[PDB]
DNA sequence: CCGACAGCGCATCAGC
DNA sequence: GCTGATGCGC
DNA sequence: GTCGG
């Protein structure tokens, strides 16, 4: 946290560009800069010093100089005072409300929590659950609670079918002392890249987690991806735990290593690694790593029997999950 | 200068 | 209904 | 907004 002031400023710029400007590449440019500065192991003394880092160009360098000189950024000061921008930024904090819906709601005069609450019938299902748990979803999850949640999910999954394997990924697998949500990778031998010998593989697990009242709400659900809400049980006379976001991703069992590389992240780590793969003439998704032909067209899946195999292909030294928090 | 920026699941809608 | 684009999310 | 070619 040597450069917390700078990385906070860049993140706020990132969020502005995403939510208000709807300029997604600016968003990702700012997040990449924040990431590389966050892991830079010196307290930055100037914009020129920061500009040496990949992802920091002239414009961000000038902003860092302004920020270092004054402790603030005029551009941000004004954005903060703009009502429309402030409203749009707020609304997008609701899960299921993105840049477009936020701006549309503001047009219709819906721009506070109070407005949303009295206009529940103007929300889709995802948005309505996002609003319901607005407070809860912004709270952090202590790793100690993540461990309890892990135990429940792994044990309930076992009770459905002992051949299921559930792996908690995301920030939890990277060793984080707190997480924003729980991400669960799921495999079953019936579901491979070659065949699906059993239906409802994901459904069965979701149903069981609902039965024991762990899963409380659903944001979206298909054959391979569940996005919803869960809650730890609490003891007698205890205040309830907050509700938590949970993502579950069923991946073909022979593609587990690509799947667990993907779901472990971070998102910026994946973007960096996938970008590097492309420069090395490969393409990586959660399923496979494939070569790129001269045309750029993806070839056939390369054999993969470990996370490290994927790193090897693109000539990266292996990085343990705890070192992937970019 | 300027094209590219990771890659994809689910919900929703327009157009047929 | 299907298909493709878009929004939002991982 | 940044970067590689
Ligand atoms: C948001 C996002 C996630 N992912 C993958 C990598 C994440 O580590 C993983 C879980 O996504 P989350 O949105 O839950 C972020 P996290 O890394 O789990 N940290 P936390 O949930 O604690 O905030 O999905 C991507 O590949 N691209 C993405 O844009
Ligand atoms: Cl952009
Ligand atoms: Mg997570
Ligand atoms: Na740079
Ligand atoms: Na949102
Ligand atoms: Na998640």
């Amino acid at each position: 946290t040597l450069n917390g002031g700078i990385t906070d400023m860049l993140t706020e710029l990132a969020n502005f560009e995403k939510n208000v400007s709807q300029a997604i590449h600016k968003y990702n440019a700012y997040r990449k800069a924040a990431s590389v500065i966050a892991k830079y192991p010196h307290k930055i003394k100037s914009g020129a010093e920061a500009k040496k880092l990949p992802g920091v160009g002239t414009k961000i360098a000038e902003k860092i100089d302004e920020f270092l000189a004054t402790g603030k950024l005029r551009k941000l000061e004004k954005i903060r005072q703009d009502d429309t921008s402030s409203s749009i930024n707020f609304l997008t904090r609701v899960s299921g409300i993105g840049p477009s819906a936020a701006r549309k709601f503001v047009d219709e005069g819906i721009k506070t929590l109070e407005d949303l609450r009295k206009n529940e019938d103007k929300l889709n299902h995802h948005q309505r659950i996002g609003l319901k748990y607005f407070g809860d979803f912004e709270k952090r999850i202590p790793r100690e609670e993540m461990l309890q949640m892990q135990d429940i999910v792994l044990n309930e999954v076992k009770k459905v079918d002992s051949e299921y394997i559930a792996t908690v990924c995301g920030s939890f697998r990277r060793g984080a002392e707190s997480s924003g949500d729980m991400d669960v990778l799921l495999t079953h031998p019936s579901f491979t890249s070659e065949s699906t010998k059993q239906p409802k593989l994901l459904h069965q697990v979701v149903e069981q987690l609902q039965k024991v009242h762990f899963i409380t709400d659903t944001l979206s659900k298909g054959e391979t991806k569940f996005m919803g809400v869960c809650q730890l049980p609490s003891k007698n006379d205890e205040k309830e735990y907050p509700h938590r976001r949970i993502d579950i991703r069923l991946i073909p069992k022979d593609q587990y290593y690509c799947g667990v590389l993907y779901f472990t992240g971070s998102d910026i780590f994946n973007k960096n690694m996938r970008a590097h793969a492309l420069e090395k003439g490969f393409t990586i998704n959660e399923y496979t790593i494939r070569p790129l032909g001269v045309t750029g067209v993806a070839g056939e899946p390369l054999p993969v029997d470990s996370e490290k195999d994927i790193f090897d292909y693109i000539q990266w030294k292996y990085r343990e999950p705890k070192d992937r928090s970019e």
